[PDB]
Protein backbone atom coordinates (compact mmCIF):
# COMPACT_ATOMS: atom_id res chain seq x y z
CA UNK A 1 0.00 0.00 0.00
CA UNK A 2 1.84 3.24 -1.13
CA UNK A 3 1.07 6.39 -0.36
CA UNK A 4 2.12 10.04 -0.75
CA UNK A 5 3.20 12.38 1.88
CA UNK A 6 2.71 15.79 2.70
CA UNK A 7 4.48 17.47 5.03
CA UNK A 8 3.36 20.60 6.85
CA UNK A 9 6.29 21.80 7.34
CA UNK A 10 10.06 21.16 7.14
CA UNK A 11 12.55 20.64 10.19
CA UNK A 12 15.73 22.51 8.93
CA UNK A 13 18.87 22.64 11.27
CA UNK A 14 21.82 24.05 11.33
CA UNK A 15 24.68 20.98 11.22
CA UNK A 16 27.38 22.95 10.01
CA UNK A 17 29.30 26.36 9.81
CA UNK A 18 32.03 27.26 7.20
CA UNK A 19 34.21 30.26 7.87
CA UNK A 20 36.67 31.07 5.85
CA UNK A 21 35.59 34.13 3.48
CA UNK A 22 36.73 37.60 4.79
CA UNK A 23 34.50 39.65 3.68
CA UNK A 24 30.94 39.45 2.23
CA UNK A 25 29.73 36.27 1.20
CA UNK A 26 27.70 36.58 -2.71
CA UNK A 27 26.78 33.63 -3.44
CA UNK A 28 26.98 30.07 -2.67
CA UNK A 29 25.86 26.97 -5.33
CA UNK A 30 25.80 22.98 -4.63
CA UNK A 31 27.31 21.18 -7.61
CA UNK A 32 24.98 19.14 -9.68
CA UNK A 33 26.71 16.06 -8.78
CA UNK A 34 25.71 16.98 -5.37
CA UNK A 35 29.67 16.43 -4.20
CA UNK A 36 30.28 20.08 -3.53
CA UNK A 37 29.07 23.96 -2.56
CA UNK A 38 30.93 26.41 -3.99
CA UNK A 39 31.09 30.19 -2.63
CA UNK A 40 32.06 33.49 -3.87
CA UNK A 41 33.01 36.58 -1.90
CA UNK A 42 33.37 40.33 -1.94
CA UNK A 43 37.40 38.92 -0.82
CA UNK A 44 37.40 38.24 -4.17
CA UNK A 45 37.71 34.47 -3.86
CA UNK A 46 35.93 31.16 -4.84
CA UNK A 47 35.76 28.24 -2.09
CA UNK A 48 34.98 24.77 -2.40
CA UNK A 49 33.84 22.76 0.62
CA UNK A 50 31.82 19.17 0.48
CA UNK A 51 28.41 19.49 0.28
CA UNK A 52 27.69 17.20 2.75
CA UNK A 53 30.14 17.94 5.63
CA UNK A 54 31.20 21.34 5.29
CA UNK A 55 34.60 20.38 5.01
CA UNK A 56 37.03 22.90 3.40
CA UNK A 57 38.23 21.79 -0.32
CA UNK A 58 40.25 24.19 -1.70
CA UNK A 59 40.33 28.38 -2.66
CA UNK A 60 40.35 29.82 -6.04
CA UNK A 61 42.09 32.75 -6.73
CA UNK A 62 42.65 35.02 -9.49
CA UNK A 63 39.83 37.64 -9.74
CA UNK A 64 41.42 41.39 -8.82
CA UNK A 65 38.19 42.58 -7.68
CA UNK A 66 35.06 41.02 -5.54
CA UNK A 67 32.91 38.38 -6.69
CA UNK A 68 28.74 38.28 -7.15
CA UNK A 69 27.83 34.97 -8.57
CA UNK A 70 29.81 31.63 -9.21
CA UNK A 71 27.94 28.56 -11.21
CA UNK A 72 28.71 25.04 -12.03
CA UNK A 73 28.66 23.33 -15.26
CA UNK A 74 26.74 20.32 -15.85
CA UNK A 75 29.24 17.67 -15.29
CA UNK A 76 30.38 19.57 -12.10
CA UNK A 77 34.39 20.12 -13.50
CA UNK A 78 33.61 23.96 -14.71
CA UNK A 79 32.93 26.99 -12.34
CA UNK A 80 31.87 30.05 -14.36
CA UNK A 81 32.62 33.45 -11.95
CA UNK A 82 31.26 37.61 -11.98
CA UNK A 83 33.14 40.04 -11.40
CA UNK A 84 33.51 43.60 -10.21
CA UNK A 85 36.93 43.29 -12.35
CA UNK A 86 34.39 43.37 -15.16
CA UNK A 87 35.35 39.94 -16.22
CA UNK A 88 33.60 36.25 -15.93
CA UNK A 89 36.22 33.66 -15.40
CA UNK A 90 35.84 29.59 -16.48
CA UNK A 91 37.49 27.44 -13.53
CA UNK A 92 38.64 24.04 -13.87
CA UNK A 93 37.56 23.44 -10.57
CA UNK A 94 39.91 19.92 -10.15
CA UNK A 95 43.06 22.11 -10.75
CA UNK A 96 41.79 25.34 -9.45
CA UNK A 97 42.91 26.90 -12.06
CA UNK A 98 41.32 30.02 -14.51
CA UNK A 99 41.12 28.36 -18.13
CA UNK A 100 39.47 31.35 -19.52
CA UNK A 101 39.01 35.55 -18.89
CA UNK A 102 35.61 36.49 -20.41
CA UNK A 103 36.01 40.33 -21.35
CA UNK A 104 33.71 42.53 -23.03
CA UNK A 105 31.55 44.05 -20.25
CA UNK A 106 32.20 47.85 -19.19
CA UNK A 107 31.41 47.53 -15.57
CA UNK A 108 30.66 45.00 -13.02
CA UNK A 109 29.51 41.67 -13.96
CA UNK A 110 26.54 40.50 -11.39
CA UNK A 111 25.28 37.50 -12.64
CA UNK A 112 26.07 34.05 -14.36
CA UNK A 113 25.09 31.12 -15.62
CA UNK A 114 25.76 28.04 -18.10
CA UNK A 115 23.17 26.62 -19.75
CA UNK A 116 22.52 22.78 -18.96
CA UNK A 117 24.58 21.67 -22.84
CA UNK A 118 27.40 23.92 -20.47
CA UNK A 119 28.48 25.12 -24.50
CA UNK A 120 27.71 28.69 -23.94
CA UNK A 121 27.71 31.45 -20.38
CA UNK A 122 25.09 33.77 -19.90
CA UNK A 123 26.33 37.33 -17.74
CA UNK A 124 24.23 40.36 -16.87
CA UNK A 125 26.26 43.31 -15.71
CA UNK A 126 25.75 47.17 -14.36
CA UNK A 127 26.61 48.30 -17.64
CA UNK A 128 23.30 47.39 -18.42
CA UNK A 129 23.59 44.22 -20.96
CA UNK A 130 23.66 40.50 -21.20
CA UNK A 131 26.00 38.46 -22.97
CA UNK A 132 26.57 35.08 -24.00
CA UNK A 133 29.67 33.51 -24.47
CA UNK A 134 31.21 30.09 -25.66
CA UNK A 135 32.59 28.34 -23.12
CA UNK A 136 35.42 26.52 -25.90
CA UNK A 137 36.63 29.85 -27.48
CA UNK A 138 35.96 32.20 -24.31
CA UNK A 139 35.24 34.65 -26.40
CA UNK A 140 31.38 36.84 -26.82
CA UNK A 141 28.67 35.68 -29.39
CA UNK A 142 25.89 38.32 -28.57
CA UNK A 143 25.72 41.38 -26.77
CA UNK A 144 22.28 42.33 -25.85
CA UNK A 145 21.17 45.29 -24.96
CA UNK A 146 18.68 44.13 -22.66
CA UNK A 147 17.84 47.03 -19.82
CA UNK A 148 18.19 50.62 -19.05
CA UNK A 149 19.92 49.55 -15.54
CA UNK A 150 22.05 46.75 -13.86
CA UNK A 151 21.01 43.38 -14.75
CA UNK A 152 20.43 41.59 -11.29
CA UNK A 153 19.84 37.76 -13.10
CA UNK A 154 20.29 35.30 -16.22
CA UNK A 155 18.77 31.71 -15.99
CA UNK A 156 18.66 29.74 -18.75
CA UNK A 157 15.42 26.96 -19.41
CA UNK A 158 16.38 23.17 -19.45
CA UNK A 159 16.51 23.21 -23.07
CA UNK A 160 18.83 26.22 -23.79
CA UNK A 161 16.58 28.09 -25.70
CA UNK A 162 15.80 30.79 -23.67
CA UNK A 163 16.92 33.06 -21.32
CA UNK A 164 14.92 34.81 -18.10
CA UNK A 165 17.06 38.40 -17.27
CA UNK A 166 15.83 40.61 -14.63
CA UNK A 167 17.25 43.85 -14.07
CA UNK A 168 16.82 47.21 -11.30
CA UNK A 169 14.79 49.02 -14.24
CA UNK A 170 11.83 46.48 -13.36
CA UNK A 171 11.54 44.52 -16.23
CA UNK A 172 11.81 40.76 -16.46
CA UNK A 173 12.63 39.49 -20.17
CA UNK A 174 12.60 36.66 -22.34
CA UNK A 175 15.25 36.09 -24.54
CA UNK A 176 15.43 33.78 -27.72
CA UNK A 177 19.36 32.05 -27.10
CA UNK A 178 19.66 31.55 -30.97
CA UNK A 179 18.78 34.57 -32.27
CA UNK A 180 19.19 37.30 -28.94
CA UNK A 181 16.07 38.50 -29.49
CA UNK A 182 13.24 39.13 -26.89
CA UNK A 183 10.54 37.37 -26.71
CA UNK A 184 8.63 38.69 -24.21
CA UNK A 185 8.75 41.47 -21.58
CA UNK A 186 6.76 41.43 -17.87
CA UNK A 187 5.89 44.84 -16.43
CA UNK A 188 4.24 49.51 -10.71
CA UNK A 189 7.85 49.02 -11.88
CA UNK A 190 9.62 47.77 -8.97
CA UNK A 191 13.38 46.98 -9.25
CA UNK A 192 13.72 43.23 -9.79
CA UNK A 193 16.80 41.58 -7.90
CA UNK A 194 16.00 38.21 -9.37
CA UNK A 195 14.38 35.65 -11.22
CA UNK A 196 14.69 32.33 -12.84
CA UNK A 197 12.85 29.47 -14.26
CA UNK A 198 10.90 26.79 -12.50
CA UNK A 199 11.38 23.20 -12.41
CA UNK A 200 8.96 22.68 -14.92
CA UNK A 201 9.86 25.56 -17.57
CA UNK A 202 6.33 27.20 -17.24
CA UNK A 203 6.73 30.16 -14.27
CA UNK A 204 9.67 32.19 -13.65
CA UNK A 205 10.39 32.92 -9.61
CA UNK A 206 11.02 36.67 -9.40
CA UNK A 207 12.13 38.81 -6.71
CA UNK A 208 11.17 42.45 -6.12
CA UNK A 209 12.44 44.99 -3.77
CA UNK A 210 9.36 45.62 -2.15
CA UNK A 211 9.85 42.70 0.37
CA UNK A 212 7.84 40.64 -2.48
CA UNK A 213 8.49 37.09 -4.42
CA UNK A 214 6.16 36.50 -7.01
CA UNK A 215 5.54 33.22 -9.65
CA UNK A 216 4.62 33.95 -12.79
CA UNK A 217 2.83 31.72 -15.70
CA UNK A 218 4.84 33.88 -18.27
CA UNK A 219 3.32 32.57 -21.36
CA UNK A 220 0.07 34.40 -19.56
CA UNK A 221 1.85 36.86 -17.76
CA UNK A 222 -0.18 36.16 -14.96
CA UNK A 223 0.56 36.11 -11.14
CA UNK A 224 0.26 32.47 -10.04
CA UNK A 225 1.40 33.15 -6.67
CA UNK A 226 3.16 35.43 -3.91
CA UNK A 227 5.50 35.39 -1.12
CA UNK A 228 5.62 37.61 1.04
CA UNK A 229 7.07 38.24 5.11
CA UNK A 230 10.71 38.31 4.62
CA UNK A 231 12.39 41.92 4.30
CA UNK A 232 14.14 42.65 0.91
CA UNK A 233 14.43 46.00 -0.09
CA UNK A 234 18.24 46.48 -0.91
CA UNK A 235 20.40 43.33 -1.76
CA UNK A 236 19.46 40.97 -4.59
CA UNK A 237 19.10 37.97 -2.64
CA UNK A 238 18.83 34.62 -4.30
CA UNK A 239 15.56 32.81 -4.12
CA UNK A 240 15.25 28.34 -4.83
CA UNK A 241 12.66 26.16 -5.56
CA UNK A 242 13.07 23.46 -3.02
CA UNK A 243 12.69 20.05 -5.31
CA UNK A 244 14.38 17.26 -3.12
CA UNK A 245 11.54 16.59 -0.52
CA UNK A 246 8.74 19.08 0.35
CA UNK A 247 7.53 21.47 -2.06
CA UNK A 248 9.34 24.78 -0.78
CA UNK A 249 10.49 28.43 -1.82
CA UNK A 250 13.57 28.90 -0.40
CA UNK A 251 15.09 32.86 0.42
CA UNK A 252 17.25 34.80 2.29
CA UNK A 253 16.34 38.06 3.96
CA UNK A 254 17.03 41.82 4.86
CA UNK A 255 16.44 40.09 8.91
CA UNK A 256 19.20 37.93 8.88
CA UNK A 257 16.69 35.11 8.47
CA UNK A 258 16.16 31.85 6.15
CA UNK A 259 12.62 31.74 4.87
CA UNK A 260 10.81 28.83 3.53
CA UNK A 261 7.30 29.21 2.03
CA UNK A 262 4.77 26.57 1.28
CA UNK A 263 4.48 26.72 -2.82
CA UNK A 264 1.24 26.40 -2.66
CA UNK A 265 -0.94 28.07 -0.49
CA UNK A 266 2.57 30.36 0.66
CA UNK A 267 2.33 30.31 4.63
CA UNK A 268 5.78 30.44 5.91
CA UNK A 269 6.33 26.83 7.29
CA UNK A 270 9.94 27.54 8.24
CA UNK A 271 12.22 30.70 9.47
CA UNK A 272 16.07 29.77 9.98
CA UNK A 273 18.00 31.55 12.34
CA UNK A 274 21.73 31.95 12.81
CA UNK A 275 23.07 34.48 10.72
CA UNK A 276 24.34 37.88 12.08
CA UNK A 277 23.48 39.70 9.16
CA UNK A 278 21.56 40.08 6.11
CA UNK A 279 21.34 36.12 4.61
CA UNK A 280 22.14 37.36 1.01
CA UNK A 281 22.40 33.91 -0.85
CA UNK A 282 20.54 30.26 -0.48
CA UNK A 283 21.18 27.45 -2.35
CA UNK A 284 18.99 24.44 -2.32
CA UNK A 285 21.31 20.57 -2.75
CA UNK A 286 20.01 18.65 -6.01
CA UNK A 287 18.96 15.46 -3.89
CA UNK A 288 19.09 15.64 -0.42
CA UNK A 289 17.18 18.33 2.01
CA UNK A 290 20.06 20.10 2.38
CA UNK A 291 19.92 24.35 2.21
CA UNK A 292 23.41 26.30 2.29
CA UNK A 293 22.85 29.81 3.27
CA UNK A 294 25.49 32.95 2.84
CA UNK A 295 25.82 36.05 4.68
CA UNK A 296 27.18 39.66 4.74
CA UNK A 297 30.22 40.98 5.93
CA UNK A 298 29.05 41.35 10.08
CA UNK A 299 28.99 37.44 9.35
CA UNK A 300 30.80 36.30 6.73
CA UNK A 301 29.74 32.87 7.12
CA UNK A 302 28.19 30.32 5.25
CA UNK A 303 25.71 27.63 6.79
CA UNK A 304 25.20 24.21 6.29
CA UNK A 305 21.20 23.29 7.40
CA UNK A 306 19.86 19.48 6.71
CA UNK A 307 16.07 18.76 7.07
CA UNK A 308 14.18 15.14 7.52
CA UNK A 309 11.92 16.15 4.15
C1 LIG B 1 8.49 19.72 -10.50
O1 LIG B 1 8.11 21.11 -10.43
C2 LIG B 1 8.38 21.70 -9.23
C3 LIG B 1 9.04 21.05 -8.19
C4 LIG B 1 9.28 21.71 -6.99
C5 LIG B 1 8.79 23.02 -6.84
BR1 LIG B 1 9.13 23.88 -5.17
C6 LIG B 1 8.13 23.69 -7.86
C7 LIG B 1 7.92 23.01 -9.05
S1 LIG B 1 7.08 23.86 -10.37
O2 LIG B 1 6.55 25.07 -9.81
O3 LIG B 1 7.96 23.92 -11.50
N1 LIG B 1 5.75 22.82 -10.68
C8 LIG B 1 4.67 22.73 -9.73
C9 LIG B 1 3.75 23.76 -9.58
C10 LIG B 1 2.70 23.66 -8.68
C11 LIG B 1 1.76 24.79 -8.61
C12 LIG B 1 0.41 24.56 -8.31
C13 LIG B 1 -0.50 25.62 -8.29
C14 LIG B 1 -0.07 26.91 -8.60
C15 LIG B 1 1.27 27.16 -8.92
C16 LIG B 1 2.18 26.10 -8.94
C17 LIG B 1 2.55 22.48 -7.94
C18 LIG B 1 3.47 21.43 -8.08
C19 LIG B 1 4.51 21.56 -8.98
O4 LIG B 1 5.39 20.53 -9.13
Amino acid sequence: TQSKPTPVKPNYALKFTLAGHTKAVSSVKFSPNGEWLASSSADKLIKIWGAYDGKFEKTISGHKLGISDVAWSSDSNLLVSASDDKTLKIWDVSSGKCLKTLKGHSNYVFCCNFNPQSNLIVSGSFDESVRIWDVKTGKCLKTLPAHSDPVSAVHFNRDGSLIVSSSYDGLCRIWDTASGQCLKTLIDNPPVSFVKFSPNGKYILAATLDNTLKLWDYSKGKCLKTYTGHKNEKYCIFANFSVTGGKWIVSGSEDNLVYIWNLQTKEIVQKLQGHTDVVISTACHPTENIIASAALENDKTIKLWKSDC
